């Protein structure tokens, strides 16, 4: 499912995003604007490390969800990464919730800093009525 923006920002809120842990539903769907486009079945596979990542926040295997092919990897989010497939997204926000309990919050995602850290996100949430 590719989320339609407004759509998507009334989903993440309804789902508990806005503001949790100091992050703004702003600043979440800018996250997942770049890293899935707002696709829930997007995956990237990375030859490099064995590792895919899944979902609209394209979370990885190697530390979050479990798919029994990344070697030495962990589940943090004691989930199948099929779970971060589905079309309905309240598992990947637990997940990404469970992401940002961590010590480097909403930069654990390298493209939240390349592309929204310090950028002007209130365009994500502009109409949504969020």
């Amino acid at each position: 499912k590719r989320f339609e923006r407004c759509e998507l920002a009334r989903t993440l809120k309804r789902l508990g995003m806005d503001g949790y842990r100091g992050i703004s539903l702003a600043n979440w769907m800018c996250l997942a604007k770049w890293e899935s486009g707002y696709n829930t079945r997007a995956t990237n596979y990375n030859a490099g490390d064995r590792s895919t990542d899944y979902g609209i926040f394209q979370i990885n295997s190697r530390y979050w969800c479990n798919d029994g092919k990344t070697p030495g990897a962990v589940n943090a989010c004691h989930l199948s990464c099929s779970a971060l497939l589905q079309d309905n997204i309240a598992d990947a926000v637990a997940c990404a919730k469970r992401v940002v309990r961590d010590p480097q919050g909403i930069r654990a995602w390298v493209a939240w800093r390349n592309r929204c850290q310090n950028r002007d996100v209130r365009q994500y949430v502009q109409g949504c009525g969020v």
